[PDB]
């Protein structure tokens, strides 16, 4: 079982000059809470911009070129990045955007963080398909002190 888990403010955008335009600890906090305990893949570009490892997860990165740091494993094709991830429940690509693009035929589960915001961004989430997701779960919460804008957690499942 492949997931794509992200975080999409207005018109589909995830990242800005290889960032996120907002920081939400919220949902920083919902990312971990998903996949802790679960393998991560994610390019080379996304590794940069999270620019160590996460503890918990097997960090497995995407790259046609060799690795510089020992302490994730690094892969060169797809089908690579999967079987490094090995024989477990759930799989969870964790960005970026070109990366998406090629995960979600396979993917068969979303979490999605709608953001209740307008930014400026280079890199977009892909055009999934409102048909071949249904929704399974959402939960809205206000703007507070830290997390400036509102959003809404979503699952979809294929
Ligand atoms: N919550 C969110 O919305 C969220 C989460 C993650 C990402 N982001 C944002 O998304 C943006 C990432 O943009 P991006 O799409 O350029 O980043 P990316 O997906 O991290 O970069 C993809 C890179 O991974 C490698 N790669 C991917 N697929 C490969 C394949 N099949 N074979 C070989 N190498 C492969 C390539 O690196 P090589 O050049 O080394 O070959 C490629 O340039 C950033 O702005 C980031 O902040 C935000
Ligand atoms: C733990 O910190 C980061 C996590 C992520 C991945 C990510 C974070 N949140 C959500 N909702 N989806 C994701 N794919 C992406 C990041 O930068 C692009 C991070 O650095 C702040
Ligand atoms: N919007 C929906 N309720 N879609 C139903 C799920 C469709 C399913 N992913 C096919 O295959």
């Amino acid at each position: 079982m492949i997931s794509l888990i992200a975080a999409l403010a207005v018109d589909r955008v995830i990242g800005m000059e290889n960032a996120m335009p907002w920081n939400l600890p919220a949902d920083l906090a919902w990312f971990k809470r998903n996949t802790l305990n679960k393998p991560v893949i994610m390019g080379r570009h996304t590794w940069e911009s999270i620019g160590r490892p996460l503890p918990g997860r097997k960090n497995i990165i995407l790259s046609s070129q060799p690795g510089t740091d020992d302490r994730v494993t690094w892969v060169k094709s797809v089908d690579e990045a999967i079987a490094a991830c090995g024989d477990v429940p759930e799989i969870m690509v964790i960005g970026g955007g070109r990366v998406y693009e090629q995960f979600l035929p396979k993917a068969q589960k979303l979490y999605l963080t709608h953001i209740d915001a307008e930014v400026e961004g280079d890199t977009h989430f892909p055009d999934y398909e409102p048909d071949d997701w249904e929704s399974v779960f959402s939960e809205f919460h206000d703007a507070d002190a830290q997390n400036s804008h509102s959003y809404c957690f979503e699952i979809l499942e294929r």
